[PDB]
């Protein structure tokens, strides 16, 4: 319908749809060529992902998504903005293309028969979502959902975080599940769930437990055990993570600052 932001508007006539991706409740994504898209060299082609409506309610989350996206900025650790088709009918949002796709599968893709995936990969993984993490929060944005699922992968091992803006129950912290209320702190106990399955390379939180009881036994104090081949540095930000008391978690900065520590660990 309306504006046409010259910071964002890029032509129909220079990108080419390809084959979906997938999901996602505010509309399908499809992986498309684009021409040009870094105006430096205009011949330069590239790989982008194009969110689309499906056809709406929905064309408000777009449109609402693509400003948010627009507010945030660049980070390494999101999956960017590249451009705008507002112009000539339906809405296209051109977003950046993560090749090996979302970080469980990336993760279950390459597990061994049991018992590439080496201990730097996946602390760097880890690593780099509490960055993109991190920079969310400051700019007071936010991401509920956090899990492997949500994480996406590029051709070379860079972690983006997909969608952000302004029911998966093994992954929520308590005072989200029970009394509805979400803050950074939350966020942190979600990320303590991504860390264990990143060192469980892609696995079921709280594996054989139904959906249900798992709020009993951590009202018990339980929580998942330390999962085999992590180290206790690694299982220990975990707990500490899931404190019931969000105040006792580690804030982003701090996970961002142990985790460094165990990078340089090398
Ligand atoms: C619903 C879908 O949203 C997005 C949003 C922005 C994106 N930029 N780039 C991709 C690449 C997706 C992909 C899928 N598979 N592969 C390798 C093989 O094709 C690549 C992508 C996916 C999704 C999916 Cl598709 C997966 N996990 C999370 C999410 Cl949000």
């Amino acid at each position: 319908d309306l504006p046409l932001d010259p910071l964002w508007e890029f032509p129909r006539d220079r990108l080419v749809l390809g084959k979906p991706l997938g999901e996602g409740a505010f509309g399908q994504v499809v992986r498309a060529e684009a021409f040009g898209m870094d105006p430096a060299r205009p011949d330069q082609a590239s790989t982008v992902a194009v969110k689309m409506l499906k056809d709406d309610k929905d064309l408000a989350d777009l449109v609402s998504e693509m400003e948010v996206m627009k507010l945030i900025g660049r980070h390494k650790n999101i999956i960017n903005l590249l451009g705008v088709c507002t112009q000539e009918g339906p809405l296209y949002v051109i977003v950046e293309c993560a090749a090996k796709g979302n970080l469980r599968e990336f993760l279950r893709a390459r597990r061994p028969p049991g018992p590439p995936l080496s201990f730097p990969v996946l602390v760097s993984c880890a690593y780099q979502v509490a960055r993109g993490m991190q920079y969310l929060e400051s700019r007071k944005c936010i991401h509920r959902d956090l899990a492997a699922r949500n994480v996406l992968v590029t051709e070379d091992n860079v972690m983006k975080i997909a969608d952000f803006g302004l029911l998966p129950v093994k992954w929520m912290a308590p005072e989200a599940l029970f009394d509805r209320v979400y803050t950074h702190q939350s966020d942190v106990w979600s990320f303590g769930i991504l860390l264990w399955e990143i060192f469980t390379l892609g696995g079921s939180p709280y594996p054989g437990i139904p959906v249900e009881e798992l709020f009993s036994l951590l009202r018990e104090g339980h929580r998942m055990d330390r999962p085999p081949h992590c180290p206790p540095e690694l299982y220990g930000l975990m707990r500490e993570c899931w404190h019931a008391a969000p105040s006792q978690r580690p804030t982003f900065k701090q996970l961002v600052e142990a985790l460094d520590k165990v990078l340089l660990a090398v």
